[PDB]
């Protein structure tokens, strides 16, 4: 029993973290086999911040412009290239702690763990969702750039996120591991702002299912709803539209609890319209949207507390 | 910017998790140098689990009946003993992944990270507090016993918790690394129940300092309170009484911000009496109590671990 925002264990990623320095800018890098990945903005000067041309900045560097360190030990750079918004630095040693890994580009509403690092050393781990608008509501300070977001399936690390920047509202923006930004952002200091965001409806339903599996039913009701009528209400409360595919994803949680998806939507509709009347669900006073159906199935018993 | 509940990076602990099996019972052990620590109730049988005589049962256990697996490696048990509610199993291989470590007994209200584990395989990591009622609000399923809680101080892991059991309200109970329970609980199946709990005032104050450090201060006012007046109010709201010792523990945060603890208490008092009027503090609509004054510094200042 219990339910808490849980991260994947961070050890497989800890053994890949390095420091990368170019000029006097330093940030984190990710060292897999014989390559180090980091935000390309490591090469930006004091002014270059505003309008950098990265092709032009990079052609002016050699392999020895880059100081990569694993702890206090320097790894020599024997090649370099730019891939979208990342650098790929080849080094003359391989990382024997390299785990089995993939690179994946995740969809908004999906969750992942972030190992926050500074100067190539781990500070902490936390679990978050990519917002529907592609920003992350993270906890990052100056120098956290290059920390990575990931999930782990059995012993395989799926890297999904690299941190590049912070926006004026204090949310965070970054790239996948091919260097392409999540959301309509660029790596320069300009007037950029997070887009409109919505609540992740699929995840709020999943979490109401988690509360049932864990024994709680107070918020259910005797009603059903059509998918359409549910959206007509929920879209008034800034919720993401729910599609039939999202209904289908909830099938296994539905079967485990004996509550039909549209009956759970009818419950949600009521919570939205009436509020929680000072009650809690899984100890929360608000509706939580940072657990996917997959997270709920991984964390909760396969046996409902009836 | 942003504020998250952050766990310690878990890598140093993952390298210590093993699986321990006795007949049909499987749980987790902690492998440090040539000793494996685990809950003494691993020697119990599929149903022999209410009121066992552990001393009598251990009599009939030989070394060879303990099966200890580290990944796919078998670790041969060459010695065993009971220490309070733990077994210490001597094995023939000293753990090459042993970190610098200490065993410490955590005090009520202090936090730690939990590495949830099943079949000796780490599953997830989350942060919790030791509640004033001596339970933790964890997230644990059958097979999690022997999962451990810890803190890190530079390069040194302080182990402070080993999981033994779930209580009827779905909170959790366990021991320190000398096998002595936190609270009045026992490792048998009796009627035992969590006492009433209270909000950890020391941590609520710490987190309000963190809010101020982060620029969120709207709740500050020009007034002060006495400790006695503050406790009369806090006690109405089911908050732990604030002592002079807690006032001193908040000294560094108070010095950093120039806000005397009793001035922060006068802020807190108005919050409890009037609520937040729809405003947030560090993104929350509630007063968070699972961040210690020590957590606050580590998150605000980017402390790392080597």
């Amino acid at each position: 029993s219990g339910f808490r925002k849980m991260a994947f264990p961070s050890g497989k990623v800890e053994g890949c973290m390095v420091q990368v320095t170019c000029g006097t800018t330093t940030l984190n890098g990710l060292w897999l086999d014989d390559t180090v990945y980091c935000p390309r903005h490591v090469i930006c000067t004091a002014e270059d911040m505003l309008n950098p041309n990265y092709e032009d900045l990079l052609i002016r560097k050699s392999n020895h412009s880059f100081l990569v360190q694993a702890g206090n030990v320097q790894l020599r750079v024997i090649g370099h290239s730019m891939q979208n918004c990342l650098l790929r630095l080849k080094v003359d040693t391989s990382n024997p702690k390299t785990p089995k890994y993939k690179f994946v580009r995740i969809q908004p509403g999906q969750t992942f763990s972030v190992l926050a690092c500074y100067n190539g050393s781990p500070s902490g781990v936390y679990q978050c969702a990519m917002r529907p608008n592609h920003t992350i509501k993270g906890s990052f300070l100056n120098g956290s750039c290059g920390s990575v977001g990931f999930n782990i399936d059995y012993d395989c690390v799926s890297f999904c996120y690299m941190h590049h920047m912070e926006l004026p509202t204090g949310v965070h923006a970054g790239t996948d591991l091919e260097g392409k930004f999540y959301g309509p952002f660029v790596d320069r200091q300009t007037a950029q702002a997070a887009g409109t965001d919505t609540t992740i409806t699929l995840n709020v339903l999943a979490w109401l299912y988690a509360a049932v599996i864990n024994g709680d039913r107070w918020f259910l009701n005797r009603f059903t709803t059509t998918l359409n009528d549910f959206n007509l209400v929920a879209m008034k409360y800034n919720y993401e539209p729910l599609t039939q595919d999202h209904v289908d994803i909830l099938g296994p949680l539905s079967a485990q609890t004996g509550i039909a998806v549209l009956d759970m939507c009818a419950a949600l509709k009521e919570l939205l319209q009436n509020g929680m009347n000072g009650r809690t669900i899984l100890g929360s006073t608000i509706l939580e949207d940072e657990f996917t159906p997959f997270d709920v199935v991984r964390q909760c018993s396969g046996v409902t507390f009836q």
